[PDB]
């Protein structure tokens, strides 16, 4: 029983974590094979920052200025290139604990776990969910860059973002590994705030539905409803909208539970109307939304890896 | 910036685990050294839980009935000993993977990062607290005793808790590495009830003190209260009393606030009392109790 906000096994990402250092400027790396991966602004000085020019910056530097460090050893880079704003820096011995891994673009909605570096070494995991805005509300402080935030596909670790920058808000923006930000974001100093946010209602609905496997059950009403009549509640306390793909995703939980996802549309339509009786719900006296249906089968069902 | 319940990295403690299976029953062990450590209700069947005698019980069982697994790899298991609830299975080899490590037994109130294994491979990890009533409000399925919790002090992997038992409650206990429950719980089919609970003090004040640092500074009021009359509110409110030792281990943030222990021991006296007025604190409706005040250092101080 019991439900917590549960990450993947971090020991095959921890072996892949590594220091690069640019002149005065360090932070974290990925190696995977005989590539090391990091946020392109390693290469830039404060100076630089404000109006960078990272195709000429780039060049302007070579192997030798790029310090990469896997714990105490240090890996001679033999080659850099630029994949959009993640540096690819080609290294003279392959990592032997390389997993079995993918680059994958997540959707807004979705999770993944993230593991915070410094210097090269991890500090801690926690689980992450790309916001609709597509901000992430993580832990990082100054040399957390280049952490990166992955899924456990099974047998291979999908990896789905790296950390390049913290807004005003105190929010948090990256990209893909492709170098993609998620996101209107640039990793340039120039005016960015996230576009306002709302609650990813799929992954409240899997959270109720969690909350009826681990006893509680005293939100479950005898009301159901349509699914435009919710969308119409939802929208009306900014809600994303619950698409037929979302039901279908929470079969699932529906199947175990034997509630329809619309009974608990009306369920939840009803804790935004009258609000949660000054009760807890999986110890918690708002709707979390950062736990996919994924995350609710994955954490009730023992999946390994 | 930011604030969210982070655990440690499980690399250290990974490749540690494996899968011991005696008879029918299969949960997870810990390989340190050449010993691997499980809860020794492993040797019994549910038939035999309801009123096991583990001593007679390993009197019959043999090293060929132990079963380890570490991985695919079959690990030959060449004696085997009890110490307390916990079974020590001495094996052929030595884990290549055994980090430097300690055995500790946690107060009440201080935190660890629980790695849920089944069948010998990690499925996650998580933050808990060891309740004042020594339980825990973990996620356990079945097959996940041998499971174990534990803290990194920077090289250290300080093991301090395995998993053995889900409750009634829906909550969970379990032992120290030298086999001695937490709690006033047994290895057996017996009625069993945890005590009812109280809400860490400490742990919330320093919680308040992360929601400042991090810019939530609605709750703060400061009317200047007594170690003593905040007491007398708390205790009625199912708080645990605060020492001034508890006082001391939260100067540090309270120097990096400018904000008096007890001032805000005042914000949150009436924060007891009136309540929240409908707003948040880093993302709780709820005042969080699980957050130590090394923990949030820790996790606004950038360690590794
Ligand atoms: N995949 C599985 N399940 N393999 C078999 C392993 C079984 C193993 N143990 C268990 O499942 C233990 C056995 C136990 C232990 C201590 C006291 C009394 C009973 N079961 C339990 O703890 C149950 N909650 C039974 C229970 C209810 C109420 C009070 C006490 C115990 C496990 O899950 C840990
Ligand atoms: C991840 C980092 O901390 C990294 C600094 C590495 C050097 N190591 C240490 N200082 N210990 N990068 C930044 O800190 C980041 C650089 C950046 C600037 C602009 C865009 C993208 C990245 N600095 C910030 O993100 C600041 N918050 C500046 C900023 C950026 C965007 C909007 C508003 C402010």
């Amino acid at each position: 029983s019991g439900f917590r906000k549960m990450a993947f096994p971090s020991g095959k990402v921890e072996g892949c974590m590594v220091q690069v250092t640019c002149g005065t400027t360090t932070l974290n790396g990925l190696w995977l094979d005989d590539v090391v991966y990091c946020p392109r602004h390693v290469i830039c000085t404060s100076e630089d920052m404000l109006n960078p020019n990272y195709e000429d910056l780039l060049i302007r530097k070579s192997n030798h200025n790029f310090l990469v460090q896997a714990g105490n050893v240090q890996l001679r880079v033999i080659g850099h290139s630029m994949q959009n704003c993640v540096l690819k820096l080609k290294v003279d011995t392959a990592n032997p604990k390389t997993p079995k891994y993918k680059f994958v673009r997540i959707q807004p909605g979705q999770t993944f776990s993230v593991l915070a570096c410094y210097n090269g070494s991890p500090s801690g995991v926690y689980q992450c969910a790309m916001r609709p805005n597509f901000t992430i509300k993580g832990s990082f402080l100054n040399g957390s860059c280049g952490s990166v935030g992955f899924n456990i596909d099974y047998d291979c670790v999908s990896f789905c973002y790296m950390h390049h920058m913290e807004l005003p808000t105190g929010v948090h923006a990256g990209t893909d590994l492709e170098g993609n930000f998620y996101g209107p974001f640039v990793d340039r100093q120039t005016a960015q705030a996230a576009g306002t946010d709302t609650t990813i209602t799929v992954n409240v609905l899997a959270w109720l539905y969690a909350a009826v496997i681990n006893g509680d059950r005293w939100f479950l009403n005898r009301f159901t409803t349509t699914l435009n009549d919710f969308n119409l509640v939802a929208m009306k306390y900014n809600y994303e909208p619950l698409t037929q793909d979302h039901v279908d995703i929470l079969g699932p939980l529906s199947a175990q539970t034997g509630i329809a996802v619309l009974d608990m549309c009306a369920s939840l339509k009803e804790l935004l109307q009258n609000g949660m009786n000054g009760r807890t719900i999986l110890g918690s006296a708002l709707l979390e939304d950062e736990f996919t249906p994924f995350d609710v089968v994955r954490q009730c069902s023992g999946v390994t890896f």
